[PDB]
């Protein structure tokens, strides 16, 4: 019973007191006192914000927000591509106990309206690139009182820039050294409102508390579960800051004093040059970029000798792709994490000294996990596939103003049901099979796209893959694949089909065929768009 529940270990050291704003303040202040430390670096522009500058900006903005009239448990929003200024309003709000609602900068107007109607922010911090769409929607949304432009040094058309907002609402002689963030009940006060559709339904707002965040801050500094690079090391992330994957990794990087090199769009040459030129030792990727590291000839053109911590998350990573990356970079293994918006951050992480190729790691401190039978709901033992469920101190407070949806994902016993199929081995390493809804319904079988995608990615001419079921009169769904070929290489549909058939049981064959495409349709955290795949595989 409880014999089959898997528990994270003790944290290496106990949880630090204080709110997430108090812990961020202490960390920014520490690094600001060491000469030359840099917090944020824009790979496209080479512009930096130092830890000293970030401390100044976040404290001055917090004071400005208080004088503007914001109180604890008011809400602001941030709608912006990854840039140097994104986290200035995030951290300032956490200082004063104002909830932060990051909003996808690529949202349509209708998606924007639906997200903002949940969080109802009083102020929206936008970028030059999102200003127009935020202006459009604001006309319909009475609760928005103020727009602030993050990355302009001048006001635009009646809308104020960040620097002029701070100048208006704080005294120029404001003493940063004495500023103190607010103390409040970290178990109750919401820190972030993040967008997630969850296991079913329309997009919702996930409430994460300051307690959820400081538990993440415990993990990221933990000698076993944390990043294995020392303060001041350069780390390069390609993950959108408005998603939990990018939000709670990047916030943790500040507490570690890393130099965070960011991009607002991925470009292969700039990515590699940036790893080389900033002597990057750690990088945070999605599986498509792991395949790039494993297979691209471009990698050999750059000096990547400093890179030693290569991390993936967001979607299933093929065992063989991870092994190929580790081999090519002469590393003992790769780093991986698994989590959901609803669990704040990764709740399974590859621990220091403990790698198992194909496994996304072990349960983190302050968490427990179980695997439940899809039919009975009974708890399963090792090497038995079922739905992964989790309990621990980063589980969300719930969905904003949606207790019904909250109860559908967190059961009456307190377990969050992830919607993912997986298993754990005799040593506690967890393996993610696929999202339950992604399984292909071929007759009475359930075939996992990630299993077929992993085989496809074993082929030396295949650099990306996406598998789904296409509709079929007789069988319901036929497994079918979109394949991206390495430039200069050639494969026929028949070659790909036979390659897979030689390795899989009859039910898993690509009876729906293969299409060759220039890119797999995937989201910004690696989620494969199965509907987009079907549209290609029907045409
Ligand atoms: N490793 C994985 N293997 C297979 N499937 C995966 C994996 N990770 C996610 N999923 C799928 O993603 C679905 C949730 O999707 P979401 O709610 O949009 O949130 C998210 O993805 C974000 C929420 S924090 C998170 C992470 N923080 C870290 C920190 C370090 C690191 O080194 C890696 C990571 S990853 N992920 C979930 O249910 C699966 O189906």
């Amino acid at each position: 019973e409880d014999k089959n529940i898997v528990y994270g270990p003790e944290p290496f050291y106990p949880l630090e007191d204080g709110t997430a704003g108090e812990q961020l303040y202490k960390a920014l202040k520490k690094y600001a006192q060491l000469p030359g430390t840099i917090a944020l670096t824009d790979a496209h522009t080479e512009e930096n914000i130092s830890y000293a500058e970030l401390l100044e900006l976040t404290c001055r903005l917090a004071e400005s927000l208080k004088n503007y009239g914001l109180k604890q448990n008011n809400t602001i929003a941030v709608c912006s591509e990854n840039n140097l200024q994104f986290f200035i309003p995030v951290i300032a709000a956490l200082y004063i106990g104002v909830a932060v609602a990051p909003v996808n900068d690529k949202y349509t107007e209708r998606e924007l309206i639906n997200s903002l109607n949940i969080s109802k922010p009083t102020i929206i911090f936008c970028s030059k690139k999102t200003l127009q769409k935020i202006l459009q929607v604001k006309k319909k949304l009475s609760y928005i009182k103020k727009i602030i432009i993050l990355d302009s040094k001048e006001d635009i058309g009646g809308y104020q820039c960040l620097n002029n907002f701070i100048s208006q609402h704080s005294d120029a002689n404001f003493n940063v050294s004495n500023f103190k963030p607010n103390s409040f009940d970290r178990d109750e006060q919401v820190a972030l409102i993040m967008n997630s559709s969850g296991t079913t339904g329309l997009p919702k707002g996930v409430m994460l508390t300051h307690k959820n965040l400081v538990v993440r801050f415990s993990h990221c500094r933990d000698p076993i579960f944390g990043n294995q690079i020392i303060p001041g090391t350069a780390i390069l992330t390609v993950i959108p800051f408005h998603h939990g994957f990018g939000m709670f990794t990047t916030l943790g990087y500040f507490t570690c004093g890393f130099r965070i090199v960011l991009m607002h769009r991925f470009e292969e040459e700039l990515f590699l040059k940036s790893l080389q030129d900033y002597k990057v030792q750690s990088t945070l990727l999605v599986p498509t970029l792991m395949a790039f590291f494993a297979k691209s000839p471009l990698v050999d053109k750059y000096d990547l000798s400093n890179l030693k911590e290569i991390a993936s998350g967001g979607a299933p990573l093929s065992k063989e792709v991870g092994e190929a990356v580790a081999k090519r970079f002469k590393l003992p293994g790769i780093r991986q994490g698994y989590g959901l918006t609803e669990t704040t951050s990764a709740i399974i992480i590859t621990p220091e000294g403990d790698v198992k190729p194909g496994s996304t790691g072990k349960v983190v401190p302050f968490f427990s996990a179980k695997v439940v039978d899809l039919d009975t709901g009974k708890t399963l033992g090792p090497n038995q596939r079922g739905e992964l469920c989790f309990k621990g101190d980063m589980i969300m407070k719930g969905y904003v103003n949606n207790p019904e949806a909250t109860k559908e994902i967190i059961d009456k016993d307190g377990w969050l049901h992830s919607g993912d199929i997986g298993y754990y081995d005799e040593d506690g390493h967890f393996f993610i099979v696929d999202r339950l809804k992604s399984l292909i319904k071929y007759k009475g079988y359930q075939v996992a796209p990630a299993e077929l995608e992993s085989i496809l990615l074993q082929h030396p001419s295949i650099i990306d893959a996406g598998v789904t079921g296409i509709p079929d009169e007789d069988a319901g769904e036929l497994p079918a694949a979109c394949v991206v070929l390495q430039p200069g290489k050639h494969l026929t549909e028949k070659e790909v089909i036979d390659y897979v058939a030689s390795q899989v049981s009859s039910a898993k064959r690509l009876r729906g065929g293969v299409r060759f495409v220039d890119e797999i349709p995937k989201g910004s955290t690696g989620k494969i768009d199965r509907k987009a795949l079907r549209q290609i595989l029907q045409k």
